[PDB]
């Protein structure tokens, strides 16, 4: 099964708010909130939510497969070869947080320090010695954003795989000659960089100018996890604080998704009257443009909720009941809900644009949703054997077996391994989760299972000379 | 006593290279190398050294007091008031790694996340509630380099204290009216920012156009720690690898300092012939301009070692015996010593310009010298009681006593507390040591006490969900 299967299984369950049931439930990994830094919930005055891959978790592999399919069609449409059409999305290939090197056309799994853990060129996994040809120090300068692109979001799962399909196809298609930095077809040269830009633009185009959204919304059961405990959680938050939505997506789409998310015969709990999704929020903001939202932002606009268009002009009014904002900045939230950054818990899946940025620019408290965790956890438990074997093989040498066992652990997760590590080496992703997510979970719903008085605790950190 | 007292005490001792003596010596905190990330020394092919506050550790408080005294004289010289002349350097005030806020004229001790641990305005320590006036979220955006300056080096110890003297003097001098962002004297307005720039320029001027260097070199016993084990360590490194000097300072100064550093009746060991400092290095480079050195660098020049001037032109030749370089880049070192970044251990005291930058830009291995550690360690041991009391007071509540005990621990270190923490809260400095220094010690000489085969080990890191 998939991580969205695990999530949706848990979603289909009623909430048993009996306090002993709660305590028991959240000691189970699947339902636990994990803590990187201590957070006293009683201090949180505003709970803020992201929408895509946070409140609205898209079913896998269905959604990735749709995105891939329409990206490929867009590319064939602009003149890429018909062979593309025979590609089919494969969920066992891509892991999130990979770096596409646009110079050399490789996918890299790196650690926090730019060190190379895995290198695939198409579907060929390049081993240690061979990577030194292009990476003399087995290292990339990942801030070199012109050359290196980090495929940080679940939205990038289909393109991670498509990049590899395309490198593989051109490499092995006799019409094209492979060169260091791209492919020659007679008098046309396609660099990996230009190829990469096309894929990137086509993904954007599918989400913005194409048919992805329309196809999602016309079959919401197929594409979006739904959970009757969402209204319960939000109603409970609203009892102790303020709740807000801040989404990069536009009004029309947010309304269709959010309406689905709340589409039950009842309100917070079974038996209670249904109420519109907007009622659960003290402030609703779309077209956020995160991460820029956490700095200068853009001009504050007001949505005409009847037409779905923006009113003409900058909005200069106060928080009214029923107003929906567009644009603005993180200061809009603070000022209008009368909060300081440390009074806000923002909940989101984008490690960069939701968590890193809110934490560094603004000192918000952060909760990261990691939808893959719901399944990464089952693997970590079931194959704790291998990791233990590896753990123990590092102490006995304190070599070829370290390498063989690493590969066997990593393969259980997929061709590109755990989101969090390659053997004993932690990924950039893992290290940024630890660095900037105060709390993290497989789902935001795991907060339901903790009283609002709860103190999420982490042990104090000590330097080597201090221990 | 001072940290340089501790260092010089250890320096005055001969090396007992008996292997059992070695093992014993380095288990003592003062002589230990501390490990943030595992490092196999057998992999290191080049050992690179910084000079100022690394090889050449300046005696405290003598050196800071000299710098302060000449900075103050420079300022009076350009028209600051004669009262400045009655200031005298006080070593118990400043801690390294403070942030001067140029808007409000405060010194801040912050954590990795910009959270405020201490705020002093002149010598007035502003408590929790009062800091919310200027810092509504008790937080600064430390990347806002136009507003916030981090006083990261031992060279900045005198200016940290001078900033506070000056804020205190203008505040309490009846000629000046204190405003939010600076001081009014009739028709002249002095912002904290313009004041700060003057101090900063005057420090630069003292080091570059003034008399600090001349006064150092005319009394090297007073101002610079010297240790007969330096040549031993370097000779031993040269047996297993290549040794290089890369200093921001110029040739003439480097030669006077380095000659002092090696001024013993003997060479590597007692009884052996003395040899010139340059003989210990496979590559010597001055005017490095770190951190830019770790990127594009500057043009490679060759020093005329007879005149102390640079030859005219870019140097296009190979590594020759006896050549001294100026400028260039980190690639100069790699290319000319035929090394890759992970074959280099660079040793230095500048957390930013030596360690952070070499690690992020180039993947060098890093050893940070923390000269204050030689004394920070004695306090941590002797007052382990207080920290233990605090440690234990955090678990019993798992408040006013947490706060009172924090202050008593921090005061043992100075008015601005440990370099590494304020109570249980770790400083930005501490967190960057952990993040970018693979190894660290109170002195580079602590490497002497470890065989070159040694494996510096750190335990593998696990995420909360993995433990
Ligand atoms: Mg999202
Ligand atoms: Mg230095």
């Amino acid at each position: 099964t998939s991580w969205s299967d695990r999530l949706q299984n848990a979603a289909d369950m009623p909430a048993n708010m009996d306090k002993h049931a709660l305590k028991k439930y959240r000691r189970e990994a699947y339902h636990r909130v994990f803590v990187n830094r201590s957070l006293a919930m009683e201090k949180i005055k505003c709970f803020g939510f992201d929408m895509d891959y946070t409140l609205a978790v898209y079913k896998s592999p269905e959604y990735e497969s749709l995105g891939f399919e329409l990206t490929v069609e867009r590319l064939v449409s602009i003149g890429y070869p018909q062979e593309l059409l025979s590609f089919a999305y494969d969920s066992t290939f891509p892991t999130r947080g990979l770096v596409f090197d646009t110079l050399y056309g490789n996918l890299l799994k790196v650690d926090a320090y730019g060190n190379l853990l895995v290198c695939a060129h198409g579907f060929n996994f390049i081993r240690g010695p061979e990577t030194r040809e292009q990476y003399p120090n087995k290292f990339i300068q990942r801030d070199d954003t012109e050359r290196f692109y980090i495929l940080n979001t679940l939205f990038n799962l289909p393109e991670t795989y498509l990049l590899a399909c395309l490198v593989d196809f051109f490499t092995n298609c006799p019409r094209y000659t492979s060169c260091e930095t791209g492919f020659k077809d007679g008098d046309l040269f396609m660099s990996y960089r230009s190829m990469f830009q096309d894929v990137r633009d086509a993904v954007d185009w599918v989400h913005y100018k194409g048919s992805l959204k329309e196809k999602t919304v016309e079959n919401l059961e197929k594409y979006v996890v739904k959970d009757g405990k969402l209204p319960l959680l939000l109603s409970r938050m609203k009892e102790v604080g303020k709740v807000f939505l801040a989404t990069n997506s536009d009004y029309k789409y947010t309304d269709k998704i959010m309406t689905y998310l709340f589409d039950f015969p009842h309100g917070p709990k079974p038996g209670s009257s249904h109420r519109p999704w907007q009622s659960y929020f003290d402030l609703i903001l779309v077209d956020a443009r995160k991460p820029l939202f956490f700095g200068e932002g853009t001009v504050l606009r007001q949505v005409d909720t009847k037409t779905g268009k923006l009113k003409i002009g900058t909005y200069t009014g106060p928080l009214q009941h029923g107003i929906v904002y567009s644009g603005g900045s993180s200061d809009t939230i603070c000022d209008l809900l009368g909060a300081k950054g440390k009074d806000i818990l923002y909940i989101g899946d984008h490690i960069f644009g939701d968590i890193l940025k809110s934490k560094k620019r603004q000192g918000w408290r952060t909760f990261l949703v990691i939808p893959e965790l719901a399944q990464e956890l089952h693997v970590w438990t079931d194959k704790s054997s291998l990791f233990e074997e590896l753990q123990s093989l590092d102490i006995f040498l304190a070599q070829r077996r370290i390498k063989k066992v690493t590969h066997d652990m990593d393969m259980c997760y997929g061709m590109m391994g755990s989101l969090f590590r390659s053997g004993s080496r932690q990924t950039l992703f893992a290290s940024q989760v630890m660095r900037y997510a105060d709390l993290y979970a497989a789902s935001f719903i795991n907060l339901l299972y903790y009283p609002f008085s709860y103190l999420f605790r982490a042990a104090h950190v000590l330097m080597p000379h201090e221990s």
